[PDB]
């Protein structure tokens, strides 16, 4: 994979989206590859934190679109697989949001444990109602969990973004670094610099043990949502609305 | 019914409380009639949104009070029936709060998916402790859900209002229109004007499909709360405190 | 017990931590004694509210540390017993936070129904990662419940405090009294003065009936967390990290 | 109460239905009194077993029937109260079935932990379909639990008895004493004689501790069934079929 | 449809498999049609019982088998749809087993409320292990429910039939009519004759109300099993074993 | 380990208790070793079935008994560990019961998927009430599951065996081989001979996939029971009754 790299640095397994010209739009194979990277981090006994970083002005613009058209099975299969990988990951997942995230990639940002923002222009957009689709990526559970049920209905029902002010009002962002959007590279490195200082002295297996207990609060709900989001969308695909709108 | 009207406008089924002289206080039969209206909206395949609007300076002052006194069975039966109608409604429920809401009618505002406020003087009051009663209308679940558990205890235990500032601090209000309280009529129409613009372009069945999945997060808890609130209150009624206080 | 007193005043059972020179650090026996006091309040049919108050500049600095070293069984047994007492208490629990609370005593502050703060310097610290331990005191559930899941991960994973600003942003504090930290005594009395005015007129059994229904939302999760936090920590103790760090 | 006596004998609290001329038919007040007896046994720290015994040829023929007709509230309230008493009882409940049991009293036989039969003519009958009613006494859960789901549908749907052969095929009866039906008195005493021999040597608190864990398998289902059976029947009563049939 | 007829007779909606030459083997469209018939019975306010009857010596031999081979999606979609129809049916489902039932059709026999057998040669066979498949039709839940967990493992793991003796030992069969296998027609009519006599006198809405409460014991488990059986099989199909074995 | 051997034969991982002179009584270390063997079988991708076989006239007489007396922690820790290993095992567990099994080893027989008996003299005994203890090994759930709730109370409350006739009446035994008790060796080999014939032709991964779905019916209940049995017993140990009785 050329759009995504990774490396390990002490207890940190770092994943980097490096396709800024295309606003880190991702195809099915990029979402599989992201899931396999989380599997590799999850099985590395030296890794304690899995940091997701991107590049350019967008974190990611979401799915990249270019009866063989039954090609929606590999689409649906790639969404489930990468969602399930984020849900079950046992290492502390940290998103460095260097700009907006849209669709599935915004769904994965909502599954990370901790989120840092480059500046106040970040936003998350879930345009399901505009694509003739329904919740995906576990957002049925993660959005009301992290932004509250009334705010989630306003955004999802009317295809409106979860903006910075909403994200701060809910504690979704742990720290805003207030850096220009023209340098994700420097924001990425300053998050890693603060992280290296904050882990000093700590017993790192305690982070994983607390995460394991923390995750048991909503883990069944998340696995259930992953399966019913997919079950429920099938008729939307059979009707064909998404296909038309996806041709746009 | 003379206190409540309704009409349909494209995908919007609009319900209007139109008894401003009495601060849209409602009797048992008005709460049944409200439940039947939601049933009619729920079965209309053209309706996607059910908008609740009122009139005057109050959204509603709550229940209107004027062994045949075993008249508390029709009271308890009307609360359950209208709560159950809000809980199971499948269309997007939107409250236009044109002023304060008290009691059962404040419980129903907390069951809507989205809430807009006329101005910063709105408040929700649940004076159960002052009437010798306990939670009703599903507020056992909806209040800690939408306002947080510590804030819910402060308000409920001490008969204190959930005011505007608390509502905004929790994202309970999606938009404050900042209009005078002397014209609910203009606020009602401006909410409908914004709604007509926000649905343009959207695939409306996607709104209902996301709501169906969203509602499965807490639907069992809500149905359970509706039944145990009623079970639990019966001894309060047998003791007779509410009867005395309701005579006041 | 010399470090903790109690008294009853109308419907209020008042518990007072009175060891300000040692920052109300508590040993195992002080945590048992606190649990027994809650049992006494819980069985007193005249008590409706259980108020916890402290003294000095700290609410409490947490556990006081001075194969008989299998002394961690009485440690683990005292944490479970006092957590279980806070979880199942049927009277309205109110914490008067006169300064910071750390560890188990910060876990118990998060189990109270209502919390008042002396001033904006209060904070809650859970330094599990720094002691080679994991969540305790039901904080697996109470922290994400009251502060949100992303904020809880930032604080717990990196041994960072839940400060005043975070507490207000989540409605954790019902009222800040903005008094100097040199007089907890006057803050304690002004909370009791406001409480005596707010209960006037109310039907006090309604407070307990609403609390009983309110508590059934998360009571199983809390009991489960109390048991799995303890189950899960045992290997941390068998490995011996906490023992070393506790020697510091 | 003249129809029911009780006594304590070592670890055994013995309850005896002593109205053989009327086939131990019970009224609402007899079912309350039975519930209060179980409360007395449950709070006696010397009792470990609660033995229910009757007299004559029937264990019990069920409910004794002789807008004040809203007399069905005390009916429904007495069924719930005595069912809830059997469900939550913490001592080992043992039924000595000296003949057939019908209706609510057959529902209570199905809530005992252990059942002995006088001879092969015993049967349990639940004639809900013949009275225009639905399951009661927790039989929604206890019948499929103890007799299997297909057999429960045959009996309940067609108002057919659960006979001895069905009871033995499911292990419902621990021992048949094969005594004439003209002497319940001797069967009652021989059950007590065997019981006194079987408890010898045993650690009696172990019986209660195993029962507490055993009961947590279905206790929520039983409490839920008690509440929804009652909720669901209300419309049957509002329609008036049972009233007519109960006049027969 | 030529392989399946139906008719209504008082409160009985009768469905009849009438393809004895082919041992009432069914294709996908026959399983859809069976589901639609149950929908028609379920919405008929005069029907209280839905009786399933067949013809000839077999009740049914199961699925009839004669990248377009992605034809397994319509296969999987037809199994889910007809299972879901049996699970949610609100009328009393009664199977008249006139001979053996194999596969999906044996799964549907295990979802009926009541089962009558023509004679002791009936058996149910679930040859999942022999087709490279896993449980289907809700048999993950219905088999351990109705035959016990150890017996279910013996049969399923080793592709062995649930025979008559096993069915009687578990109360799966309510009545064996002991008629020759050369006349299903007479057995069908004698079941209907007994049914007409057993409903006399009964309040038929009481049958449906008891079924509604009875079904809430395992309805979530059944819906869950229907969805995870399908989710889990997909990799068996991707591997291709079933395809090979289905070519046999 | 000298008391237990194992070997692999095609898809069968065979475990053999080979201490007939001591009636295959087991110590803590033998129960750990049994758990580790199940781990080895569980991770072997060639094994599909885990067969447990013993020797002599008893399958096993249970635990072998010969403040350091706080030796009950290693006792309790060994019971949990080996129970958890049986609960989570993913391969088909088959017990060859060559005679009676008592205590923990009888608890493990009740956790196997399939059980074969040498002859009609086998029995299972759980003498918790006679040792001043409570349910262990997951028997809180497995006994009512496999023998029914009333029969379980008779046996457990009165320290009476689950005998062959009770085992057959519940389908607990899939096949009785009716061989003398003086040759377990020949019974062991004839079970393996039948097993080798029954797996022929089958798709072996289908056995594991059906087991995975089958086990999700009660797996949470089993894990919960393992943890609360242990939590609940601790006070029995603190009181000291078991210690006294274990000295006997």
């Amino acid at each position: 994979n050329e759009k995504i790299s990774y490396r390990i640095e002490g207890p940190f397994f770092i994943i980097h989206l490096i396709n800024p010209d295309n606003l880190n739009a991702l195809e099915g194979e990029d979402y599989i590859y992201l899931g396999e990277l989380l599997e590799l981090a999850d099985r590395n006994r030296d890794v304690y934190f899995t940091i997701i970083q991107s590049s350019g002005r967008f974190f990611s613009s979401g799915a990249d679109f270019k009866e063989t058209s039954k090609w929606v099975s590999n689409f649906v299969a790639r969404n489930v697989y990468v969602t399930d990988a984020f849900i079950k990951h046992s290492k502390v997942l940290i998103c460095c949001l260097n700009g907006p995230a849209i669709g599935l990639s915004a769904a994965l940002v909502a599954l990370c444990d901790i989120v840092y923002s480059i500046n106040d222009k970040v936003y998350l957009l879930y345009p399901f109602a505009n694509l003739g689709l329904i919740t995906e990526g576990g957002t049925t559970v993660s959005l009301p969990l992290k932004f509250g049920t009334n705010t989630t209905y306003e955004c999802l029902m009317f295809n409106k973004p979860f903006k910075y002010d909403i994200m701060c009002e809910n504690g979704f962002i742990s720290k805003n670094f207030n850096m220009p959007s023209s340098n994700a590279e420097a924001f990425n490195a300053k998050v890693l610099e603060e992280l290296r200082e904050k882990v000093k002295g700590l017993y790192l297996p305690s982070c994983l043990g607390m995460k394991k207990l923390l995750k048991s609060n909503h883990i069944d709900a998340f696995n259930k949502a992953n399966s019913v989001e997919v079950n429920e969308s099938l008729k939307y695909w059979v009707d064909g609305e998404p296909l038309k709108r996806f041709r746009q």
